């Protein structure tokens, strides 16, 4: 089952079009769920239930104004 309920996320900076399955298709101003980090390409997962790899170049730190 679910391990953690409170982790981290990434806010897409540039709209990316997954060239293949291995890749994930995201848009700008989007927030996916980071699964694998500290690696060449991160593995995010859309709300649709899809998971792919993308460049961290477009990735960016996601933070909120009021949320401890």
């Amino acid at each position: 089952g679910s391990s953690g309920s409170s982790g981290k996320y990434v806010k897409i900076l540039y709209d990316f079009t997954a060239r293949n399955a291995n890749e994930l298709s995201v848009l700008k101003d989007e927030v996916l769920e980071v699964l694998e980090d500290g690696r060449q390409w991160w593995k995010l997962r859309s709300r649709s239930g899809q998971a792919g790899y993308v460049p961290c170049n477009i990735l960016g730190e996601a933070s909120g104004p009021s949320s401890g």
